[PDB]
């Protein structure tokens, strides 16, 4: 709907016919989505230079490689000689091969758009609309969202389509469109419509543009217009199939993409160079064109064989993958190019509340008095699990589960937390999560007693409402709170007169249930209960509960410790002062001391162990959060940034003590710092330039409009998943979980597609160097040629195909943290990685050669026994005294080149299991770590079993079928490039590092 701006509200809601009270039925919505399509711009064409380079040059290569063997087919003929077999079914072998290399070529391509479309799922739903299928408001992701139906925004919001305002629900409704007309002034809207039809986006203010901010209020509305019709669609429209912007990764692969280019091409016309001697050769025919084109034919042969292919659609496939497995870890990263960068991750600065912390206080350790002798005790100390408001944790007595009932003082002690509390616990129906309903420190003794369940009522088969005030409601039934004293300063603490329910005697069971500040609370305690018994408080008693209750608010963990005490027999009501507080603390002395419980605001799941993953992996952790500087030390000590006495002074500042250092203190500040406590929005800004400058990859965590502008700044910007929109916008993924662990297993996979990568190129380039090798071993030294045109074809169908493509399922390296963060400025490989390309092809290039010479050199069982010159084998028929029984033909025999054959693609299949990781031994990184790989190597080598004992394949690939003793010959020799990887392995695993 153009100029919908012009219309009124009654207008556009008819010119879809839509009512605002129901939405589209799905007949509309299907049509409309038909009609207009989705609320995104074009995806531009990804035609890298790789592709160009590599694939459409290597596509040309098979093309003028079966035209010179669509040459020789048709020469073939004018031969009048005896109508040869194997070099006339070649065109055909060559075509046959081709085919092959195109269908693993498009299953790799169709494993990569499958990944690809598995992403969507996991699309950030983004927009809120009323359908007529349901009743109430529906989240649909925004390129979902069609012309017609009716959305709803609210404050903090980003508009995801255009929209025609149809009613405002709030008192006001501001946007924010900075990013379109260019003030960051929040604007007014209104229903009203804009009767110019020419007027400009800062005259229509009825509209809300996609991708403007809502700053202030609730709006309900219908959709204009979407995707490229967007008024901010078509300023996006100018970057949108034009651009110039690569990662500094695609530049890496380009390069390295004109340096294989380069060397491929030069490498295959030096074979064709330095064999020009051998066109005129009698096995040509004497013919120098024949001879010129069939080393045409090996180059080129060799060039298929040696470009390393698949690369694009596997590192695609990688990319999405572990994308989705992100997601799967409510990781949601929008922007792919990010996670190169999110694997570099050098610095995380996350925020406490709800990230670092639950934000939910849980007592996590109690005690009570165990046994009194001697006016000496000893403590029963008791651990509580569950680091949430919800009623799920066990009690646990030496790391060990028990019943609490079991213990006649800790029924006692849930007593007190039940009654001497105004708090209580809800259940969210719609959020599907325990919420509390009051003080923080009170709500963490209602869960506490819940979990303790000290009269063990059944809870197993209660809905989540009626669990959350279970327990607690069972303990209220037998006792009746008749009024509150209500909390004092100068006493710090609290307490309930109570009294037995469903009684006739009156003045008779009623208890008074004290708690506050341990300190206080003890001091007015004359008794100290056992059990149900109790006796006189002592000295040495005393002294060991105010130890216990020191080191646990002193100790790593600094838990708020809490006193519970019960008077046994309270004062008559009658003789209470109820309203002066001054005079509540003589009523809550000659106590009889209960237990202590001890209370924090826990860390989230995995971030103890995600904060040492980091430390592990060469991360530093910086803490933002809103406490004073002694505690949010604390809390760090607690959670593992800092370490239990370690000194802080200069690794933890405020906003106050930033903001008195000059700049160069500032940023001297930031190099080292570990913990920033009460800062200004504007900080997180500072923060990350400071970082920049030290070449640091820094992650910020945000949530609001505040945060956004360091969320850009920042080379990973997280924003949470109950932040709000405009924080998303501004960020490079966004915390399902809003978790830290979760930004930590982020930053793993990231690293983890990286290294799948080098190891996917590793093998390819190490193995096709071998290749290379292997043709210019057997020439440069004179040998007999080892392979042919279609045998080149074949090793490149069979080593380069799925084996190569199975090593993108490589799982997550072992040492995957163990590992610095990875320099952006580092090259693509190393000078160590290039030489253990060279290692590995060295060998596999001359066991290749080596195993072909071995049935002339050095024949075990086999004909063709000379160990001398090899050399001028075309010399043979010039001086015959140097054999003894065996003709010259046999230079040209099938059995060397079987051999060569055989190894070559065996020892190439060993290699593979070298690529199951970069420096892990095979040893600590199993064969079976990957099941892909050895299904790709029981199917390659299945094939090389097809070709080598069926009887019509071995003849037009000039091979011969290999005895059990022969193949054991090539184990024999293709095994020991295992060894060579492993030596190599653990030297750059015990030397280059650790
Ligand atoms: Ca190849
Ligand atoms: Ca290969
Ligand atoms: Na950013």
């Amino acid at each position: 709907m153009e100029a919908a701006h012009s219309k009124s509200t009654e207008e556009c809601l008819a010119y879809f016919g839509v009512s605002e009270t129901t939405g589209l039925t799905p007949d509309q919505v299907k049509r409309h989505l038909e009609k207009y399509g989705h609320n995104e711009l074009p995806a531009e064409e990804g035609k890298s230079l790789w592709e160009l380079v590599i694939e459409q040059f290597e596509d040309l290569l098979v093309r003028i490689l079966l035209l010179a063997a669509c040459i020789s087919f048709v020469l073939a003929w004018f031969e009048e000689g005896e109508e040869t077999i194997t070099a006339f079914v070649e065109p055909f072998v060559i075509l046959l091969i081709l085919i092959a290399n195109a269908i693993v070529g498009v299953w790799q391509e169709r494993n990569a758009e499958n990944a690809i479309e598995a992403l969507k799922e996991y699309e950030p739903e983004m927009g809120k609309v009323y359908r007529a299928d349901r009743k109430s408001v529906q989240r649909i992701k925004a390129r979902d969202i069609v012309p017609g139906d009716i959305v709803e925004v609210a404050v903090g919001d980003k508009v995801p389509a255009d929209i025609r305002i149809l009613s405002i629900k709030s008192t006001t409704l501001r946007v924010d469109q900075s990013i379109l007309t260019g003030e960051s002034v929040s604007v007014i809207k209104h229903t009203e419509p804009v009767p110019d039809p020419r007027a400009v986006n800062q005259d229509k203010k009825n509209m809300l543009f996609s991708g403007t901010n809502i700053a202030a209020g609730k709006a309900l509305g219908i959709v204009a217009t979407t995707g490229v019709s967007t008024e901010i669609g078509k300023i996006r429209d100018q970057m949108a199939a034009t651009e110039q912007d690569k990662t500094p990764l695609q530049q890496k692969l380009d390069e390295f993409g004109e340096q294989l280019s380069k060397v491929i091409s030069l490498i295959c016309v030096a074979v064709w160079l330095i064999n020009i001697g051998h066109f005129n050769d009698p096995v040509h025919g004497g013919s120098w064109i024949r001879g010129a084109i069939y080393y045409f034919k090996i180059a080129v042969a060799l060039a298929v064989a040696a470009i390393p292919e698949g690369l694009p659609a596997v590192i695609t496939t990688c990319l999405a993958l572990g994308t989705r497995r992100m997601a799967k870890k409510n990781a949601i990263v929008r922007s792919l190019p990010s996670v190169e960068t999110l694997g570099c991750t050098s610095v995380i600065c996350s925020d406490k509340t709800g990230t670092l912390t639950t934000n939910q206080m849980s007592v996590c350790k109690m005690f009570i008095i165990d046994k009194v002798d001697g006016d000496f005790c000893s403590l029963n100390e008791f651990s509580i699990t569950g680091s949430t408001y919800a009623p799920e944790g066990e009690v646990l007595k030496n790391d060990k589960p028990i019943r609490s009932g079991q213990f006649d003082g800790l029924v006692e002690l849930a007593t007190i937390c039940a009654l001497c509390n105004d708090s209580s616990l809800d259940f969210n129906e719609t959020k599907g999560v325990y919420e509390k309903v009051g003080e923080a420190t009170e709500t963490a003794l209602t869960t506490l007693v819940e979990k303790m369940n000290v009269f063990n009522t059944e809870v197993r088969n209660l809905s989540k409402v009626e669990r959350a005030n279970a327990c607690n409601s069972v303990i209220r039934q037998l006792m009746k709170k008749e009024f509150t004293l209500e909390f004092s300063r100068d006493r710090k603490s609290m307490s309930v007169y109570c009294s037995p329910a469903k009684s006739s005697r009156a003045a008779v069971g009623n208890k008074m249930f004290v708690k506050g500040a341990p300190e206080g609370v003890i001091d007015r305690c004359n008794y100290v209960r056992v059990g149900t018994t109790r006796v006189p408080m002592t000295g040495p008693v005393k002294e060991k509960i105010l130890s216990v209750i020191k080191e646990w608010g002193t100790g790593r963990d600094t838990l708020r410790c809490l006193a519970l005490a019960t008077r046994d027999t309270p004062p008559k009501r009658e003789e209470m002062v109820l309203d002066d507080s001054s005079r509540f603390m003589e009523y809550e002395t000659d106590l009889t001391f209960v237990g202590v419980v001890g209370m924090l605001d826990p860390p989230r799941k995995e971030v103890m162990g995600s904060i040492q993953l980091c430390r592990d992996a060469g991360i530093r952790v910086i803490m933002i959060t809103g406490d004073n500087k002694g505690t949010a030390i604390a809390i760090c000590r607690r959670i593992g940034i800092f370490g239990e006495n370690e000194e802080v002074a200069d690794r933890a500042y405020t906003g106050r003590e930033f903001d008195d250092l000059p700049l160069a203190e500032q940023r001297e500040a930031c190099r080292r710092a570990c913990c920033f406590a009460r800062v200004e929005p504007s900080h997180k800004s500072k923060i990350v330039e400071y970082l920049q400058s030290y070449d640091e990859i820094t992650a910020m965590t945000g949530d609001g409009v505040n945060d956004a502008p360091a969320l850009k700044k920042a080379e990973i910007g997280i924003a949470m998943g109950s932040g709000t929109a405009v924080a998303k916008t501004a960020s490079e993924m966004v915390l399902a979980d809003d978790n830290f662990s979760t930004i930590v297993a982020a930053v793993e996979e990231g690293r983890a597609i990286y290294n799948n990568m080098k190891q996917f190129i590793r093998y390819l380039i190490s193995s096709n160097v071998g290749e290379v090798v292997c043709i210019f071993l057997t020439a440069a030294l004179g040998l007999p040629e080892a392979l042919i045109p279609v045998q080149l074809l074949w090793v490149n169908l069979v080593t380069d195909g799925l084996p190569a493509t199975a090593l993108g399922f490589n799982p997550p390296d072992l040492d995957i943290m163990d590992r610095p963060p990875r320099s952006p400025k580092e090259p693509l490989i190393s000078g160590w990685l290039f030489f253990r390309y060279m290692a590995i092809g060295g060998y596999v290039g001359a066991a290749t050669v080596g195993a072909a010479a071995w049935w002339f050199m050095y024949a075990e069982d086999g004909p063709g026994v000379t160990y001398h010159q090899l050399t001028h084998f075309m010399q043979c028929t010039e001086d015959h005294p140097h054999f003894e029984g065996l003709d010259c033909e046999i230079f040209e025999a099938p059995e060397p080149m079987t051999m060569a054959l055989s190894v070559l693609v065996t020892i190439e299949m060993c290699n593979a299991l070298n690529s199951l990781s970069e420096n892990q031994s095979l040893m600590r990184m199993p064969p079976w770590v990957n099941i892909w790989l050895l299904g790709s190597i029981c199917l390659s080598m299945s094939l090389h079993f097809l070709i080598l004992y069926v009887d019509p394949l071995p003849m037009i690939f000039k091979l011969k079928a290999l005895d059990l003793t022969q193949w054991l010959m090539v184990l024999k020799i293709s095994l020991p490039v295992i060894g060579l990887d492993e030596i190599l392995k653990f030297i750059a695993r015990n030397y280059l590092e650790g």
